[PDB]
């Protein structure tokens, strides 16, 4: 509350004024229990900071790490800002201009544009952006989707390698394991038989311990990625099970499911599901819809898996969703039918965070890059006061920048293996997305379930598409379409709600904008993935993603604060009110003496319907050029609650149907 | 007892006479549950047997497949004999016969000679030879000692690789690790620290598990190699103990000391020892002796490790080999001084059972092949009955034979990975060995600890090393030397014994052997490594190699034969007699009415001390060109007992101090 304007202040008087002077500090620093040189700025970037010192530190307005809250900074402080004898020598402002030359180079003019709007809190970039950004050898890079190399051992240990060298630094890693042999599968090479998919699972949870991100930071984070017709499929699921044989499970990777829609509709029409190694029916995950159908039939009927229930499976699937919270579920067939990379061969994965849907293969290791705009850092008073309004003009002016910063990264990353830069250059995949969304309703007296509010979802998203696409349109005006951009839906004419079949919402010239890319390309393979933004929406202060507020109180504990104002301002605010808010999860619901209109604008996200929810991200996936991290909440879950979130979502055409399922 | 004149007549009625019609069978067998052609004889031999059909049926001598007990012969039936439909293909003298042209080729005179030396059971192959010579890729090698390619995660995971791949046919392994910096060092590249070598012991105990050779067979073995100046020591020697923190043990990888004199001497002299990180001292382990000391006790001064008292390891050491019987123990500077390899650069580990001593490097896997001579089959009743002999005469042939079919093994084995390749054609060791050896001492009524015995066993290994240099040396007569032979101890003349600095013991003319040697060359690096035997020792019905009977009653309950015998000559076999053997160990001492004479030749290794056992190792080591699997038998071990078994052998300037420590 006031320790925030008193710890901020503290480290005002520990911590060096001017910036190139820490600059000097850092690029000069030495590890004393080794006696060996461990610089902390780039070469590249010192010299620039020395030949602008002047301009530079003039820059930095310094009344502006008044902007962070109470764990906001001290989240800045404990992880974010560089140290050095455990001593911190980065500002917060000091941070944010590295991470702004990190960026932007010679071009000095883009720099401090870049500084002004991460200062004012206009937006942010990712973790490994403001981590690394500026630094000797800058890993810049939040994900990274993986491929199995190939069903033998030197494919298993070259993939198990790759996935060390990534888990080094600190990336994510969705990884995709369609085409390992399943348990039993014959073994040419030694007259023998495959332990299946499970021991293969435990030696990458292995590795994925061991390298803990760069030594004793955090401990590896993998995605696996599955299609539920593979024979190991029961066991599979349950990997982050709580119980019994300790051998078959793998507590430290996340299981994912690849589902094509053939399986939704054998479930629904409650018939049969075959079930195969994939050196039985080979190909099965280098093809999609109908295509897919045909083949996975032909390979059935042919006598060459196992069949039980289509229900058997599901109903196992949902067992493990109530218990872990997981697997996740990414529709396959509606990723790879409404991606923009479809000319690159077929989709067989997503991230760790299910927003990334992006092309993988042996040598092609699929990147993303990713940036978040403030949402509610537009809204202003309106002409007239007492009233308020939203800036659409400004958020596309800076969708526009965070555009074209996400590209610099793109050239100046720093990529820990071949696969990667491979990639990367070749397709170019940019990935922006959003904060504030649940404060911006809230501030603008508009609840989250409201027609306004479904409205705004639709139209803040419409913005960011438009402007992250003209954009891209205009640097490939100026550097060259991406390579692989001769053949994609995007090259024709075929924009993100095109392939959803909708009319645009119509707030921007789409007319004008599909004119241009046409004529000039674009500069990315896509643009726009929304993530979880855990981290960095604490730092700012908002309510992460897109989803509604869990809790208006958190915790030290801490009240929602565009309620905690209305109740004072309604008189109402005592002690009662403080006491009905602590053991009662923060739910102002069915409460003594609060207006039925604030009732509606602070529901936690148990009293939105999981109904409304999924409609918002059916509206807002037609701007959305990958997928997005689509969290679930049930209170009372029963088995066809589930069954139905699942199926709504999936007949509205979503990518990405489940991340994760929060319960009881 | 009956039940082996009855399972091997069985066998004789459930499978076909014919040979040329067995590798018919074999050759063109194909998998029922895939439809995939799973040939069991390669191409060349196929051939080979169908162009000598008839010389080669009508060799097979049948009335030879009753040479074999009830146990040696269940574990050829269990295990070796291939299978068709689980059905048993292969008579015993079909898996000889298939494995002499496996070796031969179109020798066939080899061949045949090959063919009956196995069946009148004179010598025999490792098990890798049994199973796999003279099939599709032939990989007849069981060990294989392997660097850890670099102090990196590239190194790290590279090797991990190559020890999948080796693991995944079936070869022991043999791995040293003395240059990953130890818990707690710096990273460069990711600002961080290093959780040092638990974890990637972890690792690899992991891929051990997984790999279980070719699925479905063998879960794998590793031994792992340190110097105890390493500081991840005391965590080390633990990966194998019983009790508590989990996450800090390893339980299916062995612990194997690589131990400098140095160490040996702080210990006696109750002095100091200090622990570095490979990167605090580097280069510890590409030296040895003084150039060593002259090194670490620098390092020392500098202040670069952690000193603490020599006898702290000591006891730590002790510890863990009484409660686990591991770590083993070799000693590093005894292996250099003596190796025949030391031209190529500093050796830095032995492998999995602790016989070989070769050279290995970051591309050059150390390979081994070995055979074991049958020590008992040249007993024979000398020249006027009532008494019996060792044809020493027919041993030196013998062992020339099997010199010249581990040569093509070397040609003929199909190599896992290309160090391995490149290793074993340049260098071109060979190990053979013994069995019977207790056997030889009970049949000649010469007690194990005897001085007849002391000096048979000089001679024994005497001839066996005179010949298999010899015939080393005809080989490079005719192919010339191995590549790397400029340069050798041998190249100069000096040979095994002379580098013990000792004079033979002269039962055959080496003054002539060394002239040759010195004037044409051999054809291996090295020859001599007595091992384990215990798979193949079975089968012949040995005891197994060189170590004492542990008892004279195993388990079905079976009594040594040699006794057996002595007792119902010597009137006193009754039922009293079965049941002072059957509780009490099968130790014939202090018993009511044995002769003395019999309880002298009837000793339980327990009932050897262990100084007799180290002596005749120490006598037989000077014709050892490169270690031995010596086991240690202590009944009531006190930390002392420990002490100066360890110590006599290093005194001993033993090479191999310790393999097995078997307790209680
Ligand atoms: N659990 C286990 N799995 C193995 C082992 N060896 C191979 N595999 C599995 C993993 C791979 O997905 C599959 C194929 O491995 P490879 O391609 O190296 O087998 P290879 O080329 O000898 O035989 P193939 O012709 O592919 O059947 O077999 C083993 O020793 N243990
Ligand atoms: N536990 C753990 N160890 C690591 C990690 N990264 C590296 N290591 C250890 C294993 C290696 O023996 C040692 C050196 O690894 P590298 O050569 O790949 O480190 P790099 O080249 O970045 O730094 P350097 O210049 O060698 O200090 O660091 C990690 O994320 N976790
Ligand atoms: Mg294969
Ligand atoms: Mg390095």
């Amino acid at each position: 509350t006031l320790a925030a304007r008193i710890a901020i202040s503290n480290l005002h008087k520990q911590t060096t004024k001017q910036f190139s002077k820490v600059v000097e500090d850092l690029y000069r620093y030495v590890n004393a229990a080794t006696g060996k040189p461990a610089p902390m700025i780039s070469d590249d970037v010192y010299n620039i900071v020395m030949e602008n010192k002047d301009k530079l530190n003039s820059a930095i307005v310094y009344d502006r790490d008044f902007q962070y809250s109470y764990f906001g900074f001290k989240t800045l402080e404990r992880s974010y800002l560089l140290r050095i004898n455990g001593q911190v020598a980065e500002r917060p402002q000091h941070l944010i201009m590295r991470v702004a030359l990190g960026i932007h180079g010679r071009d000095i003019e883009a720099a401090l544009e870049t500084y002004n709007l991460m200062s004012l809190k206009y937006f942010t970039h990712a973790s490994p952006t403001l981590f690394n950004a500026g630094t000797p050898k800058p890993q810049m890079s939040s994900c990274f989707l993986v491929a199995m190399k190939e069903d033998s051992i030197e494919g298993i240990y070259d993939t198990l390698k790759e996935c060390a060298l990534i888990s080094k630094t600190a990336g994510g890693i969705g990884l995709h394991i369609h085409n390992i042999r399943s348990t039993g599968s014959y073994i040419a090479g030694t007259n023998g038989t495959s332990n299946g998919l499970i021991p293969m699972i435990r030696v990458f949870n292995n590795t994925a311990r061991y390298v803990d991100q760069g030594g004793n930071k955090a401990p590896g984070a993998f995605a696996l990625y599955l299609e539920p017709w593979h024979a190991d499929i029961f066991d599979f699921i349950d990997i982050r099970k709580n119980h019994g044989k300790e051998e078959i499970r793998a507590r430290d990777l996340f299981p994912a499911l690849w589902i094509p829609d053939l399986f939704m509709k054998r479930v629904e029409e409650n018939g049969t599901w075959t079930l195969f190694s994939p050196t039985s029916a080979p190909g099965l995950s280098d093809c999609y819809g109908d295509e897919f159908e045909a083949l996975y039939t032909r390979y059935e009927k042919e006598g060459r898996g196992k069949t039980i229930k289509a229900q058997k499976l599901w109903y196992s699937i949902l067992e493990a969703q109530t218990e872990t919270g997981t697997p996740f579920v990414v529709y396959k067939d509606a990723c790879n039918r409404k991606s923009n990379q479809k000319n690159l061969g077929v989709i067989k994965s997503s991230n760790l965070c299910c927003e990334i849907v992006e092309y993988s293969a042996p040598d092609e290791t699929a990147v993303c890059n990713l940036a978040s705009v403030a949402l509610p850092a537009f809204i202003e008073t309106s002409e007239d006061g007492k009233t308020s309004t939203y800036n659409f003009k400004k958020l596309h002016e800076i969708a526009k920048v965070v555009t074209r910063n996400l590209n610099r990264v793109i050239d100046r990353n720093y990529y820990p293996v071949e696969e990667a830069r491979k990639s990367n250059m070749r397709h170019r995949p940019i990935a922006l997305g959003v904060q504030g969304l649940a404060d911006t309703f809230m501030l603008l007296r508009l609840p989250f379930d409201s027609e306004e509010a479904r409205l705004l979802n639709i139209q803040i998203f419409e913005t960011i598409y438009h402007a992250s696409m003209e954009a891209s349109c205009e640097l490939a005006q100026k550097d060259g379409p991406y390579e692989t951009f001769q053949g994609s839906p995007a090259s024709q004419g075929i924009l993100q709600f095109d392939m959803w079949d909708q009319k645009p919402y119509g707030m921007w010239d789409w007319d004008t904008l599909r004119k241009d890319i046409m004529k000039h390309g674009v500069r990315n393979s896509l643009t726009m993935a929304p993530m979880p933004t855990a981290s960095t929406s604490q730092i700012l202060g908002y309510n992460e993603c897109f989803e509604p507020v869990t809790s208006n109180m958190y915790s030290f504990q801490v009240v929602n604060p565009y309620l905690l104002r209305d109740l004072v301002d309604l008189g109402i605010w005592d002690e009662g009110m403080k006491q009905y808010l602590i053991t009662q999860n923060g739910s102002i619901q069915g409460l003594p003496n609060v207006p039925q209109e604030l009732k509606d604008l602070y529901k936690t996200v148990w009293e939105i319907s999981q109904k409304t929810i999924i409609n918002m991200a059916a509206d807002r996936s037609v701007y959305i050029d990958q997928s997005h991290s689509l969290n679930l909440f049930l209170r009372a879950p029963t088995m066809g609650k589930l069954t139905s979130m699942h199926f709504y979502g999936w007949k509205k055409g979503l990518k990405t149907g489940m991340y994760y399922l929060r319960t009881q």
